[PDB]
């Protein structure tokens, strides 16, 4: 296979190759069955041991991940990663409802999410390619974690649209590899990680990129924080569109028109809870329309537009 037969195929490999990958591990819903892309994925290993310098940031075979960073970098959110209000009953959400509608002046529909377990992230992308990678940090500035996360699988390295964007969402380790990563560390003799956010955010601090490929991580994005040549004017709208453009999404998300369809709506993952795959403390309410989310602002710490139903 000369140089420029190998050039040619490698790109048609990865552009297959992630395809699969984008089924599998994005969607959830893999086409072909994994003998169909191990043989693929061993042909591109063969011809990128050739030919090295064909080797792309986008070639599925660099999740491997194989960087050791001595420490990481300052990592500054040009958009600030505000936190959010808590509520602890039923109270506290028909009261946050209402200072919601006395501030807008008239019923609002509100996007409801699951409150994920993980760590929060925010992603850059530049036309298209993934470029910077970052921890919420203490809100306006976190670390640059963008090798490491190189190696979590549903994040794209590449969008189905050459458009330029950032957006955040959470990073977490779900339940089925929180254990086995625990048992892993009692066999070696390490303390085990009290809970799969705690699992997620140290896997996350790790310099060795060939250990956090490991960790199997996965992710949920939330929000457009720079929405680029994006529409979206709505939350609703904005996951739907997180999802087109190449990000993995929680397929439980629902829009409520009343307060009474969100409470009825965390009772029923309240009992749901267990048996998901991942570990949820609650519901993320969120107004629904942009141009009512900026009608109400943000208080010094979070926006006055959105509330997290914590579990008891
Ligand atoms: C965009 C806004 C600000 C409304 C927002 N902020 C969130 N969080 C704030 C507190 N952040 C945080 N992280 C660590 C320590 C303290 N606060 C972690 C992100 C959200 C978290 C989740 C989730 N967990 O599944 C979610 N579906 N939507 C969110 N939406
Ligand atoms: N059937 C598919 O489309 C598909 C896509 C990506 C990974 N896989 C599987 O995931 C596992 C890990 O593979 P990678 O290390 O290449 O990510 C393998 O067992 C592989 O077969 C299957």
């Amino acid at each position: 296979l000369t140089l420029t037969a190998a050039t040619t195929r490698a790109q048609e490999l990865r552009k297959q190759l992630n395809q699969y990958s984008h089924e599998y591990y994005v969607k959830d819903q893999p086409s072909v069955e994994d003998y169909v892309y191990d043989r693929l994925y061993k042909e591109l290993v063969d011809i990128e041991t050739e030919f090295p310098d064909l080797i792309t940031p986008d070639s599925p075979t660099q999740r491997v991940g194989g960087k050791v960073l001595s420490g990481f970098e300052k990592a500054p959110h040009d958009i600030p990663m505000y936190s959010l209000n808590d509520g602890f009953s039923k109270e506290d959400i028909f009261a946050f409802d209402e200072r919601v509608r006395k501030a807008i002046g008239k019923p609002v529909a509100y996007c409801c999410e699951l409150k994920i377990d993980g760590l929060a992230i925010s992603l850059r992308y530049e036309n298209g390619v993934f470029v910077r990678g970052a921890t919420r940090g203490d809100g306006t500035v976190g670390e640059n974690i963008t090798e490491n996360l190189r190696t979590v699988r549903s994040v794209p390295m590449r969008l189905t649209e050459p458009i330029s964007v950032e957006v955040r969402g959470e990073c977490y380790m779900p339940k089925q590899s929180f254990v086995a990563l625990n048992e892993e560390r009692e066999e070696n003799g390490q303390d085990i990680f009290a809970n799969p956010r705690n699992a997620a955010a140290g896997s996350l601090r790790q310099l060795d990129t060939k250990i956090v490929a490991k960790r199997n991580l996965n992710t949920f994005l939330y929000t457009v924080a720079d929405f680029g040549p994006m529409k979206a004017k709505t939350q609703f709208e904005a996951l739907e569109e997180l999802s087109a453009i190449g990000f993995r999404t929680n397929p439980e998300r629902q829009l409520c028109q009343s307060i009474d369809e969100v409470w009825a709506y965390i009772e029923e993952y309240h009992e749901k809870r267990s048996t998901l795959p991942y570990e949820i403390d609650g519901i993320v309410i969120k107004v629904n329309e942009f141009a009512l989310q900026d009608e109400l602002g943000f208080t010094v710490k979070a926006p006055r537009w959105a509330i997290a139903y914590k579990f008891p």
